[PDB]
RNA sequence: CCGCCGCCGCCGCCGCCGCG
RNA sequence: CCGCCGCCGCCGCCGCCGCG
């Protein structure tokens, strides 16, 4: 059991939720999809998000530069290996990228990122 | 001659004035590297920055929204093909990417990104 | 970390596929 | 636009290469 760089668990629907969502409603999906990968590994999540700020908090809350930084430093070595995170809301895709020496700041850039994906004007 | 999205020109540094600079000087580059994406078609550009405010005002203004549109439109068939755009300043890239049908938002989110990762902190 | 070359592995986007 | 499958083309990251 590889440890998660994610703080809450994954919620993709299912199926039949997700055909019954397309019935009464993507602009307006369920959620978002967001991923982690450090070298070959990639931790994925798809979180419920409603466009509200309680939802909003709740969803930044799924991960942190600590608990990135726990799961990455699992996979360092004496190279330098790549590091990505990656978010897909509406129809735009936001991908922050470098090596692991740069986690830090690519974690400030990721949330940065997520953040004005998830305002981003309807 | 394709249409650039591009308000400015390339400046990559020479090969010698690269040498040069590294001699007496990374966390300070000479600039950073940007390019936008349309279906198959990749247009680049190496600007300078020093991490000042007027320099951070005359780079904001390499592309707008309007300049990107311009060049983008050019491509456009009956299918949505994929437009992006990558920057890359300190060990850090960031994509934006997406349909053709969302190229406004994607040139909203590029923008705040060249934005906050030419600002991130030192 | 200027440009280029190819080689490795991963990732993202577009279009298509055919399953659940 | 939920998950998966492969197919197309492009892109980004890491490491390596060998030129300028």
């Amino acid at each position: 059991h590889m440890t998660s760089p994610f703080k809450l668990p994954d919620e993709s629907p299912s199926w039949t939720e997700w055909r019954l969502h397309n019935d009464e409603t993507q602009d307006n999906p369920l959620g978002f999809k967001e991923s982690w990968g450090f070298g070959k590994v990639v931790f994925k999540r798809y979180l419920r998000y409603d466009r509200t700020e309680a939802s909003l908090h709740r969803v930044l809350g799924s991960w942190t530069g600590d608990s990135v930084n726990y799961a990455a430093s699992r996979f360092f070595g004496f190279d330098q290996i790549g590091c990505t995170y990656s978010i897909r809301f509406r129809g735009v895709s936001i991908t922050v990228s470098g090596g692991s020496r740069t986690l830090q700041h690519l974690c400030e850039m990721a949330i940065r990122s997520k953040q004005e994906l998830l305002q981003l004007a309807p």
